[PDB]
């Protein structure tokens, strides 16, 4: 029964055909179970260990690599491991990488945490029902509860289903429902219907929501909805229906892999068509099986050359280290790839209280009526110092300090503040500061009362722990608080009914003290207090009171205002019914205005600057607040979201205004809006959707489980460190200190990170371009393998992987927050840069094949063949008494492969430095600029020598070291690559726009 809050207790009982005394019959439970299912959210999504690894191998590059391993493996068993038992080495290495990458997947997944699963923490194991088969109450499993059940809850109970309250057995029922409504304090429940079928949850005063807690009391209810139909259930389903898109880099890599298969596929065909002459060859006289093995030794080399096998390790280690750095700056990143999206944020939607502001409220201003005499009216306005909750401060009139007691209107103002107040103070000895007990707003009032000391209590001789509530306590001993009419939002006030306590001075009698939003309260005043006198409420006095309130709330003060008032002749006690807040407005009529208080919830100190950084970085900032629209706007002005004199008619909206627009104009509103006041959790999600319709990258804050769907949906959901576990698990990032400026500092890192990622991605991939060239020339010409997969893998995982991660530590651009957000569709390599790596790749694939061949042709220690057809090396076995007077195993020699492997290594070290900066020459941007980069390069070079010199490894790698001179040639060949990009860098700077 979705609409139970709007129905009476009788109607709900009749809807289900259940007695409040008996509960459901066993039959009814049977039938209700079948119709409505069990009371629980669905079991976790479907992914198993066997399934996990299949997903690890859906990847296109991973798929190609796997295949490569197989061909490698055949080559092993069908080539003599008796000539070289270092042949079964190649197929093995490949497989291993694939295992690591799949183990990466399962460790990451098994340690991941689903937000929908965090919801289930709000499901109690048990619940209590009355059912017909037994007279006394039954403790049963909560999942066995069914709609129509007569349920019982009490102090400490987590509420098992969405329940329409029937009967409150205790004198009062208080509920902690902060997780659903973000109401900080426990709230009173009642039993009467709530008229509006479209009432938001905060106004369903007669409902208990599944997952919340009973803070006090005891009550009997009827279950309205269960399982997926509850409020927390609807939230689960929104989340589950939310597909989170791939990060831009993820997309670009899938793009790469897609295209990389296509290219590789093309290259294979290419190979075979300059070697199409193999068809004009005689059927007999050729070892085909050696020719076919040749196109497969080259096939596996190709797959290995093209794939940046070390890239996922480098990407993840840079993000990891960025993350550690972010966490020292209060930004706790939950999703490693989020760092990139974070740097892309173009819109930040942020809650105000506690993140743009301190949520540390104090009363800064107050006024009472000084005099009313015709059209003449005079106020007494005061100011109050001290911004903390401490009793430290003074009251000032026209900047002069005054004694509050001297003003009759103020002793009454204080007593209203002291009594119309469910909050208090307490002094903490551990932290050494005063702290709030209750709402921030009301606690500001009890602080105000302490500063006013309106009876001049011997306060000087008072200790701190008792100083906290000292002045308040002498007011609480003057009137007896009989009962209180709790705040509700239909009337936006609350009141307390007091009788005179024992009085030495016989009072007028009972009083009601009320405080609330000024408009409503003031309208219900027929009198204004002037000192101890009372005068009828007139126009000039009203306008004067309201004009000041507007000033304080709407100007640079940005103060939240409460009107304070008392009812001098309340209804007779016996004529009041306290079980239905519907009547409380009527009880709070015919009041006398006594004063207004203005309190401030100040911006965090850093928030000013951050809003300006966002302006500088072209990031829109959207405030979401509970303030009225006029004060929301003013607060925006105060923190720089709006200029002080900027016209913001079309950039500010209330939930009410926003809903009243047709869908088209809701969307246009989101294009420019920077302030939403008094919204519904509904709206956060809608706002995100709209912003995504402008292809925005939206960060969005939240902290309750009611925020969870918007967090899930935003590109970056941002949770509060002090918020719910559920909100955190739905977020890409948690703010350890709740501070908005932490968002902005994380966006900065995200940009710095990605820029450095750009460089080592560009670098590794450009190397793979190169390798693919070498492998291509090997096959295209018909040379002995210049490079082997065993070697190429080593280069791609290790020797290039260290400068790659070193480029992760490229110092950041100083203007990195003076540029607009990066387009998510920005290609990593395109246009002109494409040409640059097109050229560099063409170089290294020639350098590597060259040195290998230079060992063969134009040789000092090689066959020394000057310009011979050592492209026909394969047919040297039978054709040696035909052509060669020389040997033939010289074509499987290590030294050519290690000439190639050495020029590859040396080249990439140089190209790492060309990669320190995209276009800045090492003229203006030296290589010492990256401290760690120069360091890492020297380490890989060691590792080069290690596979050249340490007794086990050379045979494994088909390598043999080269003496004092053969390196000169390695350097002759490989060193120039610097001069190439240094030129192409010069070009971009001076000729194309940039
Ligand atoms: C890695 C090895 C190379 C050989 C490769 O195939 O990558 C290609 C391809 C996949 C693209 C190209 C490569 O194409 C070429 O290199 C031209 C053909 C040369 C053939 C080689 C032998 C004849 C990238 C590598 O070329 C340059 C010149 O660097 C740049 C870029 O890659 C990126 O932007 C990096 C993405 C993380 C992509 O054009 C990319 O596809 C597009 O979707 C992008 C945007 O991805
Ligand atoms: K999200
Ligand atoms: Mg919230």
């Amino acid at each position: 029964m979705e609409a139970a809050h709007s129905k009476s207790t009788e109607e709900c009982l009749a809807y289900f055909g259940v007695s409040e005394t008996t509960g459901l019959t066993p039959d009814q439970v049977k039938r209700h179970l079948e119709k409505y299912g069990h009371n629980e959210l669905p079991a976790e999504e479907g992914k198993s260990l066997w399934e996990l690894v299949i997903e690890q191998f859906e990847d296109l590059l991973v798929r190609i690599l796997l295949l490569a391993a197989c061909i490698s493996f055949v080559l092993a068993w069908f080539e003599e491991g008796e000539e070289t038992i270092t042949a079964f080495v190649e197929p093995f290495v490949i497989l291993l990488i694939l295992i690591a990458n799949a183990i990466v997947g399962v460790w990451q997944e098994r340690n991941a945490e689903n937000a929908i699963e965090a919801l289930k923490e709000y499901e109690p194991e048990m619940g209590k029902v009355y059912r017909a088969d037994r007279k006394s109450v039954q403790r049963i499993k909560a999942r066995d509860i069914v709609p129509g059940d007569i349920v019982e809850v009490a102090v400490g109970d987590k509420v098992p289903a969405d329940i329409r309250i029937l009967s409150i057995k205790s004198t009062t029922l208080r509920v902690d429902q902060s997780i659903l409504t973000g109401e900080s304090v426990s709230v009173i429940k009642h039993t009467e219907p709530v008229p509006d079928p479209r009432a938001v949850n905060q106004d369903k005063k007669n409902m208990l929501f599944s997952g919340t807690n009973i803070a006090a009391g005891k009550a009997l209810g009827i279950v309205a909805t269960t399982g997926v139909s509850t409020e927390i259930g609807k939230i689960r389903d929104q989340m589950a229906a939310t597909e989170q898109d791939k990060t831009p880099l993820q997309q670009k890599l899938d793009e790469f892999g897609e295209q990389l298969s296509k290219v590789i596929s093309l290259i294979c065909v290419a190979v075979w068509l300059i070697n199409i002459g193999h068809f004009n060859d005689p059927v007999h006289g050729g070892s085909w099986i050696r020719g076919a093995i040749y196109y497969f030794k080259i096939a596996v080399a190709l797959a290995v050359a093209a794939i940046p096998e070390g890239l996922p390790a480098v990407i993840t280690t840079c993000l990891a280290l960025g993350t550690r750095r972010m966490a020292k700056k209060n930004a706790i990143v939950r999703s490693l790839p989020s760092v990139e999206t974070l740097g892309c944020t173009s819109v930040i939607c942020s809650d105000k209280t506690g993140t743009l502001t301190t949520n540390q409220m104090s009363v800064c201003k107050m006024f009472i009526i000084d005099k009313v005499d015709g059209d003449f009216c005079s106020l007494n306005e005061f100011s109050i110092t001290g911004s903390t909750y401490a009793p430290e401060g003074e009251v000032l009139k026209n900047d002069k300090p005054i004694r509050s007691g001297q003003f009759d209107g103020l002793v009454e103002l204080a007593t209203i503040c002291a009594l119309c107040n469910d909050s208090s103070l307490d002094f903490n000895e551990t932290k050494g500061v005063y702290e709030k007990v209750g709402e921030a707003t009301e606690t500001a009032l009890t602080t105000l009362v302490e500063k006013m000391n309106v009876f001049n209590t011997e306060v000087r001789n008072l200790s701190k722990v008792e100083r906290a509530n000292a002045c308040n306590s002498v007011i609480r001993q003057l009137m007896k608080k009989e009962f209180t009419l709790e705040f509700s939002r239909d009337r936006k006030s609350m009141s307390v009914y007091c009788s005179p306590a024992k009085s030495s001075r016989a009072a007028v009698g009972n009083k009601m003290f009320v405080k609330g939003a000024p408009e409503g309260v003031i309208d219900r005043c027929n009198y204004v207090r002037v000192g101890t006198t009372r005068v009828p409420m007139t126009g000039p006095v009203k306008e004067k009171i309201l004009s000041v309130i507007k000033e304080w709330g709407t100007g640079r003060d940005t103060l939240r205002c409460l009107a304070l008032a008392t009812r001098d002749t309340p209804p007779k006690r016996e004529e009041m019914v306290l079980d239905d807040s519907s009547r409380f407005m009527e009880y709070e009529t015919d009041l006398t205005f006594v004063g207004v208080v203005g309190m401030l919830d100040p911006p965090r100190k850093e928030v000013m600057g951050s809003i300006q950084l966002c302006r500088d970085a072209g990031i829109r900032v959207i405030m979401i607040t509970g303030d009225n629209k006029g004060t929301a706007i003013a607060i925006c002005r105060r923190i720089g979201i709006f200029g002080e004199n900027e016209e913001v008619a079309d950039r500010a909206y209330t939930g009410r205004e926003f809903d009243d627009l047709p869908l088209a104009e809701q969307r246009e509103a989101c294009r420019r809006a920077c302030c939403f006041a008094r919204v519904e959790p509904s709206h956060k999600s809608k706002i995100v959707e709209y912003l995504q319709s402008y292809d925005e990258i939206t960060a969005m804050t939240g902290d309750g489980v009611n925020d969870a769907p918007a967090l899930k949906k935003a590109e970056i959901g941002i949770a509060m460190g002090s918020g719910t576990a559920v909100a955190k698990t739905a977020s890409e990032m948690v703010l350890a200190d709740d501070n908005f400026s932490t968002i902005v500092a994380a966006v900065e890192e995200g940009r710095a990170i990605y820029n450095n990622m750009k460089q080592f991605i560009r670098y590794l991939i450009s190397s793979n371009v190169g390798e693919v060239v070498c492998i291509f020339l090997t096959a295209a010409l018909g040379l002995p393998e210049a490079l082997i997969p065993v070697q190429l893998l080593w280069v791609n995982l290790v020797t290039d992987g260290l400068p790659a991660t070193a480029l992760g530590f490229n110092p950041p651009d100083l203007d990195i927050m003076d540029r607009p957000p990066r387009s998510p569709k920005e290609p990593l390599i395109s246009g002109w840069l494409f040409f640059r790596y097109m050229a560099i790749g063409g170089y290294v694939g020639a350098a590597t094949v060259g040195a290998a061949a230079w060992w063969f042709m134009y040789a000092e220690d090689g066959p020394g063949v000057t310009y011979h057809q050592l492209t026909h090396f394969m047919q040297c076995t039978e054709d040696h008494p035909h052509f060669e007077g020389l040997d033939c195993e010289i074509f499987e020699a290590p030294e050519p492969m290690t000439m190639a492997l050495s020029v590859l290594v040396t080249i990439e070290m140089c190209n790492a430095l060309n990669s320190l900066s995209e276009n800045q020459s090492l003229m203006r941007m030296p290589p010492w600029v990256n401290i760690w980069l120069l360091g890492s390069i020297c380490l890989s070079m060691s590792l080069h020598f290690l596979i050249l010199y340490v007794d086990p490894l050379p045979m494994i790698f088909k390598l043999k070291a080269l003496d004092l001179t053969q390196w000169l040639m390695v350097l002759k060949i490989s060193l120039p690559v610097i001069g190439l990009d240094e030129i192409l860098k010069f070009i971009a700077r001076n000729y194309l726009e940039g």
